[PDB]
């Protein structure tokens, strides 16, 4: 692993990265006009749908040379760090499964995101009954992990653990465990995704009056025992609390959509980190970090500009 190497020779494609100042023409144009400002580079022969499968073709085409495949363009560190995005794809295509397997719906009315197991995988995936089936599709790429969720699955396949094992149980010990790389910045964000998670889950249930001092998950960056459990009675305090980190000036902050615009534009600060760092994924890091959250805003625009919705009318909730 690492990218500082490639990424020299990347720096080539970042001609792309596309700020505030792209988005600006954009929002400004009719649907047709989208499709031309797209259109005046590489990407325009690749756009030519309107709904998801539309869009993803356009992002799946490309997100799947530059993105999709990367964890066999990499060795090392620098590997794992591509191939822990695909893992997390192979949890898309199984909780999709899983909803639509319940009941046997066909495979060809499912979309698989590309991840650390062969399209072909997926398709056997589906095909095993027993969780042995299920987890050695998983393993027959030499996954560590996949040969763990084995005994899980063996044991127990209630919904609860299912939605957690694969995550929970894989990224409550990844999440912690992951901090035994070289990546500063990489672990300072996953800490911050953690928080996110925990806070995302103890947010929507607000109100109920659990005591969550005994189920808090430890491995974060910011966020505490005793306010997890008071934020999620609803406890908003929680927010006034925070005095030692970076989080401290939300200090009376109240309101999700607030909470959540500020914790996408820490996640990207950190990503920026790694422009300057001289070893491990830092600066790569940063590519495809900033891919994602433009693409997510990209994919967005494109509906607005098409449909023309009022663009101050909800960009609150798409900034940081």
């Amino acid at each position: 692993d690492d990218f500082a190497y490639l990424n020299a020779r990347v720096r080539v494609r970042r001609g792309t990265l596309l700020k505030e100042s792209f988005f600006q023409e954009a929002l400004d144009l009719s649907f047709a006009d989208f499709l031309r400002l797209l259109s005046e580079t590489v990407y325009g022969g690749e756009l030519a749908g309107q709904g998801l499968p539309d869009v993803d073709r356009a992002v799946l085409r490309t997100q799947a040379k530059l993105v999709g495949d990367l964890p066999r363009l990499v060795t090392g560190e620098a590997r794992e760090a591509v191939r822990l995005l695909l893992l997390r794809n192979d949890l898309h295509n199984l909780q999709a499964l899983l909803r639509a397997k319940a009941t046997g719906r066909p495979f060809e009315e499912v979309l698989l995101l590309p991840g650390t197991l062969r399209e072909e995988v997926w398709r056997q995936a589906y095909e095993a009954q027993d969780p042995a089936g299920m987890a050695q599709v998983l393993a027959v790429p030499g996954h560590p992990l996949a040969r763990a969720l084995r005994a899980v699955l063996r044991e127990t396949q209630d919904l609860a653990r299912v939605e957690a094992l694969l995550a929970k149980r894989f990224f409550e010990d990844v999440a912690k465990a992951a901090k035994g790389l070289d990546q500063p910045a990489l672990r300072d964000y996953l800490a911050l995704e953690v928080d996110a998670e925990n806070l995302r889950t103890a947010f929507k249930l607000q109100g109920s009056g659990l005591a969550p001092d005994a189920f808090f998950l430890k491995g974060g960056r910011f966020v505490d025992r005793v306010r997890f459990a008071r934020l999620m009675e609803g406890d908003y305090a929680v927010l006034d609390e925070l005095s030692g980190t970076p989080f401290s000036g939300l200090s009376g902050v109240r309101d999700l959509k607030a909470l959540e615009r500020g914790l996408r534009c820490v996640l990207l600060k950190e990503a920026k980190k790694g422009v300057q760092d001289p070893l491990g994924v830092g600066l790569v890091l940063a590519y495809v970090k900033e891919r994602e959250w433009e693409a997510v805003r990209l994919r967005l625009l494109a509906r607005r500009a098409y449909f023309g919705l009022p663009r101050a009318q909800v960009e609150e909730e798409v900034v940081c």
